[PDB]
């Protein structure tokens, strides 16, 4: 994934647990050979998977719980590290935001030529609910989508309730989430 993602992980861990913990996790992840992540440079997806697993071991939290926290953090992080206007342009409510997500990644994709973004599709079931279809080239990030939806929730001052109804992990085609929302 692009370094921006790994910088964000480093930043979340450092701010919440301190630099000493961040150095232990980096060492454990097998990355001592990397002084710093380059935001606009492509890295092997392995770098990120090794960091999550090393953080899970060192911090004693399941990888899935860290991915939910990272998903909320990403909403705030991008807005403060050069992408606030891009975010604002994708809208001012949770559902309109999700409709634009493919289009937001296409814009991100101008500047990150080698991006493999997720694909998201909405089916609106009412003015207060939707089904969200998530398809990805990667495994295991559905829990990250749960935290991102909560970050967008805090962003738009909107109560959100998210329940996953289908799992790529239990053989289903792709992950589907059921979302209820409300001002
Ligand atoms: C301006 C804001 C954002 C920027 C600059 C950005 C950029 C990125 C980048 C660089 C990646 C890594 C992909 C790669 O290296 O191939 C990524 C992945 C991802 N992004 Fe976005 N992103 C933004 C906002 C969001 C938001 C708000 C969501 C909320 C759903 C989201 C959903 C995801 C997911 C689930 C992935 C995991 C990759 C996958 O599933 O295959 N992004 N994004
Ligand atoms: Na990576
Ligand atoms: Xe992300």
């Amino acid at each position: 994934m692009y370094g921006l993602v790994n910088k964000a992980i480093q930043d979340m861990i450092s701010k919440h647990h301190g630099e000493d913990t961040w150095e232990a996790i980096k060492q454990k992840a097998g990355l001592e050979d990397i002084d710093f992540f380059v935001g606009m440079e492509a890295y092997s997806d392995d770098v990120t998977y090794h960091l999550v697993g090393a953080a899970s071991e060192v911090l004693g939290k399941p990888a899935e719980e860290l991915l939910i926290a990272f998903g909320e953090y990403w909403v705030t992080y991008t807005s403060e590290e050069g992408y606030g206007e891009l975010l604002a342009s994708a809208g001012d409510s949770l559902p309109e935001f999700m409709e634009n997500l493919d289009n937001l990644h296409a814009r991100v994709g101008l500047s990150f030529p080698q991006l493999r973004p997720p694909a998201f599709e909405c089916q609106h079931t009412s003015s207060k609910s939707m089904e969200l279809h998530y398809q990805s080239t990667r495994c295991g990030l559905a829990p990250m989508v749960l935290g991102l939806l909560h970050g967008l929730g805090k962003r738009f001052q909107t109560k959100v309730e998210v329940t996953q109804t289908a799992f790529r992990e239990t053989g289903e085609d792709h992950d589907i989430f059921s979302i209820k929302y409300e001002d």
